RNA sequence: AAAAAAAAAAAAAAAAAAAAAAAAAAAAAAAAAAAAAAAAAAAAAAAAAAAAAAAAAAAAAAAAAAA
């Protein structure tokens, strides 16, 4: 009889948004860079980012339609 | 003086009651009266009376991605 609770009604870590963390450490192809969010730029309600994500597949499967389990892919690049 | 054994093996034996013409009664309206194996012998399962079965449930997808 005792009833669930969200983390919504808790405080939450927000400060790995606000720097990187990445134990690659080449960091190169510096372009107009994966820039770090400041509290200046913290994140609202209701506001909008643009995201895309490459994937690619690493199944074997089978023929499956003819009259080793069905392909399913996993996450490559992430660009937000 | 018709005076018989007084019951094995749970023996064995009673009934617990009638056409009534007693008086001047014709010829089946019964509802059906209805026996044969035994030479190695007769042999339904599904669940068992259709006294009224309309019986295509629409479709169309121009095509993906994901640079
Ligand atoms: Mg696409």
């Amino acid at each position: 009889r005792k009833p669930f609770f969200s983390v919504d009604t808790y405080s939450i870590n927000y400060d790995i948004l606000f720097r990187d963390y990445f134990a690659n450490g080449i960091r190169d192809t510096a372009r107009r860079e994966y820039k770090l969010l400041t509290h200046d730029e913290a994140p609202k309600s209701g506001t909008l980012v643009a995201i895309d994500a490459e994937f690619v597949s690493l199944q074997s499967e089978l023929c499956e339609i003819d009259h080793i389990r069905p392909k399913r892919t996993a996450l490559a690049r992430i660009s937000i």
